[PDB]
């Protein structure tokens, strides 16, 4: 890289509640409370009842202190930057009896100049978190209003003042934690002549043939004197330089412009995931001094081009995606922050929940704007497995104020994130806001203000949602897409507005509409569509104990934050399933159903294109243990769900649906070739794998490219009678023309609940190796959404949740890192097992 000395102040800090003169040992980066976690002064947050016994912390001030040598050889090199990537959010920071920094902004990263201010030998640093609650309650009694952000579980509604993650006051699936600290690195670089302050790749052109960009630097010179230097871009390829270029300079005292073009020839293109590899070239730009290379900064540059198209069109206004000039069906999922103390989220965590996504065929992620702007790590890992990013800015549910210094504030912070970001292949468009628009038409404030302050919140989000944010977009990423909000006009209550751009279809879980809802209620591009269920029992058991394995134990109550949860689960439960007695096997089936149920969903956004170009479910992850809509609870157990969502968005996939007594099978393709000759095969078995009637076949079938096609159709009448939709399901395999099977599916004639299902035994043998459990079942007789349950957190299986088809053997490897060459603890669960 260059000449600069890093050292990262990340050892050596100490803490202490404001006023008690008592210091202890920090982790930075690091939290308030898992300093106090560490220390056995606060209990397990997230065990129990905890959340009401932490509250305490957002009441005090603390300060972090800690110390560092400099050297002589240190102070004598030209420059020297403290930077401090994230403090979480009114932070005094003092270093040698300097105020450097009055930090208001989670959001923003500073830079600060301290050379003239460090000394020789012991350098003292000192930061003072102003409680964010204390901070800001002068402010809301000054403002004569409670803002109407209902999740934030306060009386009175702060969140909305400060540049802090809205999720931390509380949310609808989440614990309050309103936490302060040096949430992110602090480095101090030591440095000659200049710095890169921002290095931006912009491309102007892609084609088949050629590739244009435009490096765009800003360098920070520090010296007096006008210093000759050469800057030099290299692009290369896996460790092979495919093009370089220079430019001689002089760089001037302070911010210097430098501008060089480059071309790639034949650019080898970065394509999504399930359409090809997401090819990364290394970008490096170096300033040159003579000898010596005094700075360098590089990034992972994707060459493709991303156009999103919203134009009105006869079925209203379109939304959707155009990857390298190919419409792209949106298949993914809406991403929340992967704990309540942001430092706890590990670089493992990180590659695990993207593991997740590309396993389950995943191309798109929604950052969801009551979290952060995420770190540098989870774009580059966006961009290495092919997933696009659709960022909300940081603002949720509420009308936010306005006034002209809080614009500023957020203008800062609009920078800050756009020019860290926006190098990043992965990123695929900028969104206002979650639901702003929709809570301030819809969800009934104008008879909460009076109409003064109503106005003054209409005007209010224009000034930021439709000026300052596509401004500052239209200034810094001038060819991304931006929309005001999601979703920007579509309501669930209305049906007139679904054709217009995007959706958060509500109706099922909040309308109470069942599943089947969903084919016949069909959005431009589904943002937002969920439903709840309980994590398996491994997870409640590490935030209850057994006495308190009930849906409404006080406990229990602690870990569901809607309100309406609980209830809503069992009134959608009885319409398609038995109600199981024990609380086990209720958990066991609200997995199955919240995995069924929103799969039907998936499956018909996927049939409906080109109508629908896009399905994002509400929610991919959980931030702690709790009652949610997630697919992947917070242990990174898969739901039932995230197994159905990886089916569902199979890049071929076999669809019937079964409506008004008659079967459709679809063939589904986001594949970008066309398979031809292909031969649809089904048969009809029973629950004791004996066939009825023979094999139906449909040959000469085409499956064209990124496509959906009805191929069969066929009434239920004449062709099974009551009893035989009771008794047996639909094989469904399709293959190419020599016989190869490229897809399968299984096709039930009834609700669950209306199926009569033989008692039965799934049998397993077990072969433990290394890390390995390979298990190979078996049942005589169909046995009904399989759960295969083990102890072992976070434990990994190649299949679950599935039916396990009568004499037919299954294979499923279980893997985790403490699994010992044995010996692994299995429950097998299946539907009828959970009723007599
Ligand atoms: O209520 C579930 C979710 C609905 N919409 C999302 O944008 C989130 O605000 C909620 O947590
Ligand atoms: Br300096
Ligand atoms: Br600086
Ligand atoms: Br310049
Ligand atoms: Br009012
Ligand atoms: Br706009
Ligand atoms: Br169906
Ligand atoms: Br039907
Ligand atoms: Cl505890
Ligand atoms: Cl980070």
């Amino acid at each position: 890289n260059d000449t600069s000395e890093v050292m990262l102040l990340d050892t050596g800090w100490e803490f202490s509640q404001s006023g008690t003169e008592k210091w202890m040992p920090a982790t930075v980066p690091g939290t308030v409370h898992q300093d106090l976690i560490s220390h056995e002064l606060l209990p397990n947050p997230f065990y129990g009842m905890n959340e009401k016994k932490i509250q305490w912390v957002e009441n005090e001030d603390w300060e972090y202190r800690t110390s560092f040598i400099v050297s002589e050889e240190q102070l004598n090199r030209d420059g020297i930057q403290l930077i401090f990537e994230g403090l979480d959010t009114y932070a005094d920071v003092y270093l040698n009896g300097s105020l450097l920094l009055k930090a208001d902004n989670m959001f923003v990263g500073y830079t600060l100049p301290v050379k003239s201010v460090l000394r020789k030998g012991e350098n003292h640093l000192y930061i003072y978190f102003h409680s964010p609650i204390r901070q800001t309650l002068p402010q809301y009694a000054s403002n004569g209003f409670n803002y109407p952000a209902d999740n934030d579980h306060h009386e009175k509604h702060l969140s909305v003042f400060s540049r802090k993650a809205p999720y931390s006051y509380g949310w609808d699936w989440g614990i309050r934690m309103v936490t302060s600290g040096v949430w992110r690195p602090v480095t101090l670089r030591f440095y000659d002549i200049a710095t890169i302050s921002d290095y931006y790749v912009r491309q102007l052109s892609l084609t088949d043939e050629n590739a244009r960009l435009s490096n765009e630097l800003i360098v920070n010179q520090i010296v007096p004197q006008k210093i000759p230097a050469e800057v030099r871009v290299n692009v290369s390829l896996n460790g092979t330089t495919v093009t370089e270029v220079k430019q001689q300079v002089t760089l001037q005292p302070g911010i210097n412009h430098i501008t060089l073009p480059a071309e790639v020839t034949n650019p080898v293109r970065w394509m999504p995931n399930g359409w090809g590899t997401p090819t990364l070239y290394d970008f490096s730009a170096q300033i040159a001094c003579g000898d010596r290379i005094v700075a360098e900064q590089s990034h992972r540059i994707g060459l493709r081009t991303i156009r999103v198209v919203n134009e009105k069109d006869k079925d209203g206004e379109s939304f959707y995606f155009e990857v390298n000039g190919i419409p792209m069906f949106a298949k993914g999922a809406n991403y929340i922050p992967q704990d309540a103390l942001l430092p706890n989220v590990t670089t493992e965590r990180y590659q695990t929940l993207f593991r997740d996504m590309k396993e389950a065929n995943m191309n798109m992620v929604r950052i969801w704007g009551g979290g952060t702007y995420e770190n540098n790590l989870f774009y580059d890992l966006a961009d290495e497995n092919g997933i696009l990013v659709w960022q909300d800015f940081m603002f949720a549910c509420t009308p936010y104020p306005s006034d002209p210094t809080f614009l500023k504030r957020v203008e800062a912070e609009a920078v800050y994130n756009i020019r860290r970001l926006r190098n990043h292949a992965s990123l695929a468009m900028w969104c206002g806001n979650n639901e702003i628009l929709e809570a301030l038409k819809y969800w009934g404030f104008e008879k909460k203000f009076t109409p003064e302050v109503y106005q003054g919140l209409m005007h209010g989000y224009d000034k930021l949602f439709r000026e300052l944010l596509p401004s500052t977009v239209k200034e810094f990423d001038s060819d991304r897409f931006y929309v005001h909000s999601s979703p920007y006009l579509a309501n669930w209550g209305r049906p007139e507005s679904w054709g217009t751009g995007d959706s958060h279809n509500w109706g099922v879980w909040y309308g109470k509409k069942p599943f089947e809802s969903l084919d016949t209620d069909l959005p431009r591009f589904m943002s937002e569509f969920g439903f709840q269920s309980f994590p398996e029992m491994k997870t409640i058991a590490a935030f209850a104990a057994p006495e308190d394995y009930q849906i409404e134990s006080e406990v229990m109550n602690a870990h569901q934050k809607s309100s309406i949860g609980n209830s809503l689960i069992r009134t959608y439960m009885e319409r398609d399933y038995i109600i199981p007695e024990s609380f086990e096997d209720f958990v066991y089936v609200g997995l199955v159903l919240q995995g069924q149920g929103m799969r039907h969903g998936l499956e018909a956004h996927r049939r409906n294109r080109p109508y629908c170009m896009g399905t994002l479910y509400w929610q991919l992850n959980d931030s702690w243990p709790v009652v949610s809509w997630s697919s992947i609870d917070y242990y990174g157990n898969w739901k039932a769900l995230h197994y159905q969502a990886k089916r569902a968005f199979a890049p071929v996939l076999i669809n019937p649906i079964q409506q008004n007594d008659s079967l459709s099978v679809y063939l589904i393709s986001d594949r970008l070739d066309t398979m031809e000759q292909m031969t649809l095969e089904m048969k009809v078995v029973d629950f004791d794998g004996k066939t009825l009637g023979k094999k139906i076949q449909v040959h000469s079938l085409e499956v064209p490219a990124n496509t959906s096609k009805c191929v069969y159709r066929a009434k239920l009448d004449g062709w099974l009678t009551p009893e035989d939709c009771r008794r047996s399901f639909l094989k469904l395999i399709l293959k190419d023309k020599s016989g190869h099977q490229v897809a399968e599916s299984v096709h039930f004639f009834r609700k669950t609940k209306d199926l009569q299902l033989p008692p039965t035994s799934v049998s397993y043998q077990m072969k433990q190796t290394d890390g390995k459990c390979e298990l190979t079942l078996f049942s005589s007789m169909l046995a009904k959404d399989i759960f295969i349950e083990t102890p072992l957190q976070g434990a990994r299986y190649s299949d679950n949740f599935f039916d396990l088809l009568p004499g037919e053997r299954k294979k499923v490897i279980i893997t985790s890192p403490r699994i010992k060459k044995e010996e692994l603890p299995v429950n097998i669960k299946h539907i009828r097992e959970t009723y007599k």
